[PDB]
C-alpha cells in the first residue's frame, strides 16, 4: 500500500548486533554476506518479496486481497472464487505430521573442518585434509513433548548434526548425554510411551514427572544410568550453546588399508558447560517457552557463534573386550580417564535459516546416513535406529523423495535408477532405469572401494551365533555406571540430583511406584537413596541400607569430566546481565557497566518500570529495553543496579522481586552506591557476601569482580542461604 | 565395465527418423535442440546419467549393486543394510492414485502463437501479439479406463492444454466433442460412477457397454446428445491428431474496455478429422494397447508435429437468449452455420517428455486456471468443476504445493503469503507472512486491474434469484441436438452410429434397459429407432411409431461442420502403409513406391514371414521391421503388394489374413502384377473395384491412384461388399 | 420409484445361476446363505440401502441431488451448498495408489480344511485338525501392467492367499510357476523396472515384449529359467481355476518338539491345468480385457466353485 | 483431507453419526463401509433407486435451503455497513 514508516525502522541491520538491538530476521537478509556451498546450493529455491505483484500460485496478479468474491457487497461467498479457495486450501494443508521424537527443535547452518588429516584412522572424505570445509545444518532439540512444547523443560536434549561431505551426506544423531536409556530397539515404543503424555487424557507435557515414566523406569533398571543423568542439571542447559554432545554408540573408523577402530563421538561446547537451576529452568518454561530458540537465534545474530569442537575416543578392535562393561551396550559410558577424547574439529554455526518451516521442520536426519570410512558395529539398540528413520520420514514428509526437499539435499553428485513416488521433483532423462543395462552402457555405474572416492563397503565383521532374541549378558549390570555418575558430580550437583529425583517421584500419584525407585536408588548409592526418602517422607528397611554398593568401574570411582563444574571452563562472552534502571541513574556508573560488559562480549538490557526512556543524572537519554516484569531475572545471567535516585524503584515490588529470585538463582548481584539499599530485600549483612558485588560506585574493580563472577556462571556458596527466602 | 555394442545400435540418431527406424527416447536426447520458455526452465531439475558413480540418494556411491549384506554368502539379511532398504523402499513408495477420471492419457510439450493481436475482444496477454510464443503442454486422455487401461476404447476422448503465459498459467481443459454428458456437477459422482467398472466386480474396463452405463442414460435424457458422439466414430478417433477439442462451456473474453464476450473455444486438428472403425480399434485395445500414445511420440519423433488451429465462437452479451437452446447448458452445442468459428493462433506439438511419471503423470490441468482477459459463467456444470480440480490435487499430488512440481510451474513469477504445505520446496524470505504489513512495506502488493499487467478482477455480472436447488427450464430439452448431429452424418456415419448403440446394448443384460433406450431414440428419429430395434429383436409400438420429432435448431436441419467426414480435408503425411514382402521382390515396384511416399511424407514398414532380410531380384538387401501377424494391418493406413515371387506368400495364411482385415477395414489396398493373385481372397471382380489399385506394375500412376484413395482415408464405398468375407 | 421395471427382473436370482444368465451381483445378495468366520464377522461393516433415505455422510437426509444451490437457476453456484462439496469431495478422493507389482487382480471368500492332523511335523494351529475350518481370502494376478490393465497377456500370475488361522494372520503369496527370475531382493527395482513400460514414454503396458526386458534377460542369465516358463503357455492360463501355484522359497515348518523340516508350498488345481494359445490370449485382451475376473466370478456365482489342493 | 487422511474422517468411530447414513460415494482411503448395493449411482432402476431423496417437510424430511433473494453483481467488495 505504502505501509512502512519512514525512517526505514521497520527493518534491522543487515550487520551483527547484539539480542534486542533490532528485530530478529531471515537469516540470509541479516547476514547475506555468511556463505557456505549448501547456502549457496539453496538460492535455487529462495523467494523474494520486495517489488514483486502478488499472485496466486499459478503467477496470476490479484487486484483485491481483502474480499471474497458475493453476489452483492452482503452477498453469499461464489464458488467460482478461485482466489479465495486457493489461499484457503493452501493454509488448510500447512501441517505435516510433528517428529514422533524430538518434534522440539532449534536450527542453524555452518561449517566445519578438521585439525588434521585422520587419513591413518579413516578414508572419510571430510576428514582427510584441515583445509577442506564441510557445509553443516544442526537442529538441537527436546525429546518428549510436541513441536509447540516448551525449552527449558528437564529432557535429555538432540544435537543431531548433518554434514554436506563431497561422497555424501554423514549425519550424527546424538544426544546430550553419553548414554541412553534402554539397550534394545525393540524397547524404544515402551519406554518413549512411558515418558509421553498418558494415553486417556494427554499429560503431562514435556515431563517425566508422571506415573508411566517411573513405572518403566522401576522395571528396567538398564534405565538408571540416563536417568541419572536426567535427574541432574544437565537435563536443563543454560543454551544449546553450553551443552556436551555426544554419539553414544560405539560405530567404527575404517581406514584405507582396511583396518576398523571403535569410535565413539563428543561434541565439546567451546563456550563451556552450563546449566540452569530447576526452578528457574520450570518458571522460564512458563514466562518463555521459547528461550534456547531465541538464545541460539540472537547468539548468531549478535556474532556469539555456537562452536564445538569434535573429539573421538578411539579403541582398538583388539581391547573389545578389556572393560567391565560392554562397548556395545549404549547404556554404559567409556569414561574419559580410561579413553581419552582426542580433539579433531571444529564446527561453527554462523547462520540462522530463512523460513524455520522449510528448512528446520522438513530437515531430516536419520544415524544410517553414513560414509565410506565409518561403519557401524551390532549395538542393538543402534541396530533397529537404522530401520526407523528412514521409514518414519516416508510418512512425515510424505514419501520416498523427502531427499529433494532443499535442506535435505546432498551438495555431491546423487544419479541411480530410482525413479517416480509423490512429489518427484528430478526429471531422469536416462534411457535406462535399471541396471545391468547395456542401452545406456550400464551407466550410472558401481564403483569399487578405494582409498578416496570409492563406492561403500560393510566391514567384514565375524558373525557367530544362533538366531536369537536374547540381551547379552554382559549388557546386564545397571547400577554401577550411575554410580560412577553420582560419585563425580559436586556436592552441590548432588543435591540438584537428590531434588530431581524427590519432585519427580512427588509427582508420582501412586506411591507403591515412589517405593520401588527408592529402593532402585538404594542399589546405587545409600547416600542418594536415603536423601531422596526423607524428601518422599520414606524409610528405608534394614535390608535396603544393607544392599552392597555396587563395583567401580574398571577401578575408577569418579571421572571428573563427569562433572558440569568440578572443572571450571567459563566463557562469559554471549552472557547477558539485567541493569535495573532509576529516573535519574548515575551517568558515570553506566559508561562503566556498559563498557566493561561490551568489551568482554557481556550483553545487556535496560529495565525499568515502563517503556520508553529515562534521563540519567548529566541529561543521557536512556532506551528502555524491558520492563521488570517484561523480562524477568529468569533471562539473564546476573544483576546490576547503578547509582542514582534508588527512591524511584526501592518501593517497587517488581524491582525488589527481580533481585529476591536472581538471588535465590545463585546469580550474580551487584550494587552501585545508594542501591546497596537493595542489600535488605535480600538480607544481605552488613560487611557483604560472597556473590554480592558492592561498592560506592561502579568504578575500579567493582566491573573486574561481577564479571569474574559470571565467569564461575553461578554462585553455589550461597546455597544454604536461598533456602530461607520467600522466592 | 563394457556392455554397450561397439557398433553404437543402442542409442537412437538424435534427428528426425519415421516410426520404427529408431529405438524411441527421451525427448531431451531426441531432439535435444527443439526448445522453448518452459523446456528451457525444467533443465534446473534435468538429471542425466553418463560418467555418473551410481549413490544412494543421500550421494554415497554404492560398490556392489547385485546383492543384500548378509551374515555369511548364504545367510540371514541384516536391518543395517541401509542401502539395500533405501532402494526397496523408494521402490515400495513409486505409486501415486490415478486421476480419478482420465487416468489414461498421452502428454507432449509444445508453443502456440496468434495469428493476429486479439486486444479488440479480450486483455489476456497470451493473445495480445502475433509474436508472443506461449510454451504449451497438452495431455490427451479417455475417461473412463485406469492409467493401465487401453488406447482405441470407444469413449469421449480429454484434450487439455495448459498454457505457460506471462500473466499466468491458463488451462483449457477440454475433450473432444462440444457438449458434456450431463448439466450440473452435482450428477458428476452419478455419471462417472454409472459408466466406471460396476462397483461388486470392477468390470468393465473401459467401455461403457454395460448394464449401470445405459440405466443412467435410460433415465438422464440430457445425456443424449453426447451419447450419440460417443456411438459414432467421434469415439474412436484414428489418433489424437485427428479429432477436434473443445471448451464445451460458455465462459467470456474482458477487453481492456471491460467489455465482455461470451465465447466457446474449438481446436481444429490441421491434419484433418479421422476415426477408425468399431472393430479395428476393438482389435487394437487387443494387439496395441499403447496405439494412440505410441502413435503421438512417434509422430513428433519424425518431425510430423499434430498441430490445431485455436478457434472461437464469439457471442455478444445482448444475444444471450437469441437461441431456442440456453448458451450456458453444457449439453447443447453452438451450430457452426449459426455461429462461425474465428480461427485465432495456432498450436504445434513438437517435443515428447523426458519421463513419463515425472511430467505426464504429475501434470496438474484445471479449468479455474484462468488470466485477466478471460471469465466463467454461470453454465453449473462448470461452476462445480471449479471446485473439483483444486481439491482432487490435494490428495492425487500429495498436498497443496503441487504447483511447485516442474511440469506445473509458472514461467512467470509467482509471490504471495502462503507458506508450508507438504513437501514445501520455496524457501520464503519475506519477513512478512500476512498483509497488510508495514514490516516488508506491504510487498509483495496487489495490482489494480489494467489493460495489460493487471490484476484479475471478476466481470461484474448481475445476480438476481433465490438460493435453489433448481435446473432452469431453459435446459430442459433434450432431443433436439441430437437429431441435428444425427441428420448432419453421412450414410456410412449413420450406419456406424446404429452399429455402436446396437453393439452397446446388446451387452446389456436387463432387457428392458435396452428397450428404454429405444424408448428415447424414437424421440430423436424413428430411422435411428428403428435399426437399432431390429438388431435388438425389439418392435416399436403404435405409440413409438408416432413420436413427433424434435423441432430443428433455429431453423437447421443439418450442419455439415458436425460430420467426420462430409466435407473433405484429408492429409497423408504422417501416415503409414504396409508392404507385403516375398523372397524375391521386383526391386523396381519399391523403388517407386518409395520414392512417391517419401515425396508425401507417408511412412512404409516392410513386413514379411521372419524377421531378418529378403534379397531382391537385383540383390538388393531389404530390412524387415516386422512380421505379418507381429504388425498387423489394423497399425497402418494401406497396404501395398509389390510383383515378385509371390508364390512364397500366397498360400501364406497370415498374408492373406492381412489383405482380408485391411478390406474389411475399408483401407486402401494396392496390387502390383503378380499381387494381383491375391483378389481371390478378397473376392473382387476382374473388372476392378474402387479402392483397390491394380496394375501391371507399380509405376507413377498407381502409386498417385493409392495416394489419392489414402487422402480420403477409406474407402467408404466398400461398406456393402465386406458383408462376405470371414475375417 | 416407479423405476424399477414392474416384472422385478432388474433383480439377479439369490441362488446359483450358470454365467450369463441373470446379471452378476455382490456375493451377499446373490448367495446370502453362504457363509464362514470372516464373512460373518465383516458383517458390522456391511451397509445396505433397500428402504433407506439418502443421506450425507453426516447423516442429513438429502431433498434434491440433482442440483447445485445457486443463486437464481440460471445463477453462480454458492459456496454454501455443502451438500454439493461433500458429495464432489469424496468423488474427488475415490483413488489410491495400485499396487507397485501385481496392481491387476481378482479376488474371492473361500475356505481351507486339512485332510489330516499335520501336528508331527507342524504346530501350526490351521493344520492342527482336519474338522478346523479356515476362512480365507485369495487374490490372483498379473505382475506387470495396472489395475486397469488385460487379464489375459502373458504373465507370470500371482497366487496370494490369506489364511484367518486362530493363531494369527498366515498370508501365503505365491506365483503360478515353481521358482522368480530373480536370486536377490536388492535387485527387484531393477528386474521390475525392465520388465514395466519404459521411463521415457511409458510403454508398452503388460508386456515383457520390449527392449529393456531383453536387455536386462540377457545380462542376467539367472532369469532364464522362469522367462522359460513365461514363454511357454504357463504364461497364458486358461481361467485362474487352471493354474498351479508355488510359494517358491523354501521355508520351514517347526513341530511341537522344535523339529525344523524344509518345506516348498505347492497348489494344485482340481480342475486340471489348462491354458490359451497366444494368438487367442491377445486377441482375448482386446475383445474382453476381464476375461479371468469374469470367469471366476462367474465360476462362483454358477457354483464351479475354484478347488485347490 | 489431509488431517484425517482422506474424505473417510466420518467413519473415524468419534465421528461417526449415530443415525442412518446411506449414499452412493464408494472408496477413498481407509473405506471401512462395504457397500451392498447393486448401484453406485442415481437415478438408478436396478436398486429401485434406493437410497432415495427426501422431500421436505415439517420432520424427518430433506435438507432444502432457505429461499434467500440474492441481488447484486459479482463483486469482491466490502459492504458499507461493516466499514
Ligand atoms: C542412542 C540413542 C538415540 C539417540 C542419541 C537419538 C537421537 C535423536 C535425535 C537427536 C532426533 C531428532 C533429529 C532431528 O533433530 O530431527 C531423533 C529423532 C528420532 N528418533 Fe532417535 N535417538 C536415539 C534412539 C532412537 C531409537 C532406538 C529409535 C527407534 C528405533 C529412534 C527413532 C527416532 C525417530 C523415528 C525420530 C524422528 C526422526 C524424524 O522424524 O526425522 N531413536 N533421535
Ligand atoms: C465440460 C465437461 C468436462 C470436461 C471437458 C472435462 C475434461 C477433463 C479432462 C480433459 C481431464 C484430464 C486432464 C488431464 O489430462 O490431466 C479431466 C480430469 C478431471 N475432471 Fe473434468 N471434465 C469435465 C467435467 C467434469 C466435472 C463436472 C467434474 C467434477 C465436478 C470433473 C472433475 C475432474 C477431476 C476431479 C479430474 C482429475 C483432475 C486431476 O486429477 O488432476 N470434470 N477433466
Ligand atoms: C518369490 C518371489 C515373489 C513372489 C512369489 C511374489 C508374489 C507377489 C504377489 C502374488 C503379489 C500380489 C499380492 C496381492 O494380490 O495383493 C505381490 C505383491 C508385491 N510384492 Fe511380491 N512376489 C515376489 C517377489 C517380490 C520381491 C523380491 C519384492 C521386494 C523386495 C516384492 C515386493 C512386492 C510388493 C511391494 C507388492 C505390492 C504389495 C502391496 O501393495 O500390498 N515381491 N507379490
Amino acid at each position: 500500500d505504502s505501509l512502512a514508516p519512514e525512517d526505514g525502522s521497520h527493518r534491522p541491520a543487515a550487520e551483527p548486533t547484539p539480542p534486542g538491538a533490532q528485530p530478529t530476521a531471515p537469516g540470509s537478509l541479516k547476514a547475506p554476506d555468511t556463505r557456505n556451498e549448501k547456502l549457496n546450493s539453496l538460492e535455487d529455491v529462495r523467494k523474494g518479496s520486495e517489488n514483486y505483484a502478488l499472485t496466486t500460485n499459478q503467477g496470476v496478479r490479484i487486484a483485491d486481497d481483502q474480499n471474497s468474491l458475493r453476489a452483492g457487497s452482503r452477498g453469499p461467498t461464489l464458488l467460482e472464487d478461485f482466489i479465495l479457495r486457493e489461499k484457503i486450501t493452501h493454509f488448510d494443508h500447512e501441517r505435516i505430521p510433528e517428529r514422533i521424537v524430538h518434534a522440539r527443535g532449534s536450527a542453524a547452518h555452518g561449517y566445519f573442518q578438521p585439525y588434521k588429516s585422520l587419513s591413518d584412522i579413516t578414508k572419510a572424505d571430510f576428514l582427510s585434509d584441515p583445509n577442506k570445509i564441510t557445509p553443516v545444518f544442526v537442529r538441537f532439540s527436546t525429546v518428549q513433548g510436541g513441536a509447540g512444547s516448551a525449552d527449558t523443560v528437564r529432557n535429555i536434549r538432540g544435537f543431531a548434526t548433518k554434514f554436506y561431505t563431497e561422497e555424501g551426506i554423514f549425519d550424527l544423531v546424538g544426544n546430550n548425554t553419553p548414554i541412553f536409556f534402554i539397550q534394545d530397539a525393540h524397547k524404544f515404543p515402551d519406554f518413549v510411551h512411558a515418558v509421553k503424555p498418558e494415553p486417556h487424557w494427554a499429560i503431562p507435557q514435556g515431563q517425566s514427572a508422571h506415573d508411566t515414566f517411573w513405572d518403566y523406569v522401576s522395571l528396567q533398571p538398564e534405565t538408571l544410568h540416563n536417568v541419572m543423568w536426567a535427574m541432574s542439571d544437565r537435563g536443563i542447559p543454560r543454551s544449546y550453546r553450553t551443552m556436551e554432545g555426544f554419539g553414544i554408540h560405539t560405530f567404527r573408523l575404517i581406514n584405507a588399508e582396511g583396518k576398523a577402530t571403535f569410535v565413539r563421538f563428543h561434541w565439546k561446547p567451546l563456550a563451556g558447560k552450563a546449566s540452569l537451576v530447576w526452578d528457574e529452568a520450570q518458571k522460564l518454561t512458563g514466562r518463555d517457552p521459547d528461550f534456547h530458540r531465541r538464545e541460539l537465534w540472537e547468539a548468531i545474530e549478535a556474532g556469539d557463534f555456537p562452536e564445538y569442537e569434535l573429539g573421538f575416543q578411539l579403541i582398538p578392535e583388539e581391547d573389545e573386550f578389556k572393560f567391565d562393561f560392554d562397548l556395545l551396550d549404549p547404556t554404559k559410558l567409556i569414561p574419559e580417564e580410561l579413553v581419552p577424547v582426542q580433539r579433531v574439529g571444529k564446527m561453527v554455526l554462523n547462520r540462522n535459516p530463512d523460513n524455520f518451516f522449510a528448512e528446520n521442520e522438513q530437515a531430516a536426519f536419520h544415524p544410517g546416513h553414513i560414509v565410506p570410512g565409518l561403519d557401524f558395529t551390532n549395538d542393538p539398540l543402534l541396530q533397529g535406529r537404522l530401520f526407523s528413520y528412514t521409514d518414519t520420514q516416508i510418512s512425515r514428509l510424505g514419501g520416498p523423495n523427502f531427499h529433494e526437499i532443499p535442506i535435505n539435499r546432498p551438495t555431491c553428485p546423487y544419479h541411480n535408477f530410482q525413479r517416480d513416488g509423490m512429489h518427484r521433483m528430478g526429471i531422469d532423462t536416462n534411457p535406462a532405469n535399471y541396471e545391468p543395462n547395456s542401452i545406456n552402457d550400464n551407466w550410472p555405474r558401481e564403483t569399487p572401494p578405494g582409498p578416496k572416492r570409492g563406492g561403500f563397503e560393510s566391514y567384514q565383521e565375524r558373525v557367530e551365533g544362533n538366531k536369537v532374541r536374547e540381551r547379552s549378558p554382559s549388557f546386564g549390570e545397571y547400577y554401577s555406571h550411575p554410580r560412577l555418575f553420582w560419585l563425580s558430580q559436586t556436592p552441590f550437583e548432588q543435591r540438584h540430583i537428590v531434588d530431581g529425583f524427590s519432585f519427580e517421584l512427588s509427582k508420582v500419584v501412586r506411591p507403591y511406584i515412589r517405593e520401588r525407585v527408592v529402593d532402585q536408588l538404594a542399589h546405587i548409592d545409600l547416600t542418594l537413596a536415603q536423601a531422596v526418602a526423607k524428601n518422599l517422607g520414606i524409610e528405608l528397611t534394614d535390608d535396603q541400607l544393607n544392599i552392597t554398593p555396587p563395583p567401580d568401574v574398571n577401578g575408577l570411582k569418579k571421572d571428573p569430566s563427569l562433572s558440569l563444574y568440578a572443572i571450571p571452563d567459563g566463557d562469559v562472552k554471549g552472557r547477558v546481565v539485567a541493569i535495573l534502571l532509576n529516573d535519574e541513574v548515575r551517568s558515570a556508573d553506566l559508561l562503566a557497566i556498559l563498557k566493561a560488559l561490551k568489551a568482554k562480549g557481556v550483553h545487556a538490557k535496560l529495565l525499568y518500570s515502563r517503556m520508553g526512556e529515562v534521563t540519567a543524572d548529566d541529561g543521557t537519554v536512556l532506551p528502555i529495553a524491558a520492563t521488570f516484569a517484561g523480562a524477568p531475572s529468569l533471562t539473564v545471567d546476573a544483576v546490576i543496579v547503578p547509582c542514582g535516585n534508588i527512591a524511584d524503584i526501592a518501593d517497587n515490588g517488581d524491582a525488589n522481586y527481580y533481585l529476591m529470585e536472581a538471588y535465590k538463582h545463585l546469580k550474580p548481584i551487584a550494587l552501585a552506591g545508594d542501591a546497596r539499599k537493595f542489600k535488605a530485600t535480600i538480607k544481605i549483612a552488613d560487611q557483604g557476601e560472597e556473590g554480592i558485588v558492592e561498592a560506592d560506585s561502579a568504578d575500579g574493580s567493582f566491573m573486574d569482580e561481577l564479571l569474574t563472577l559470571m565467569a564461575a556462571h553461578r554462585v553455589w556458596s550461597r546455597i544454604p542461604k536461598i533456602d530461607k527466602i520467600p522466592a
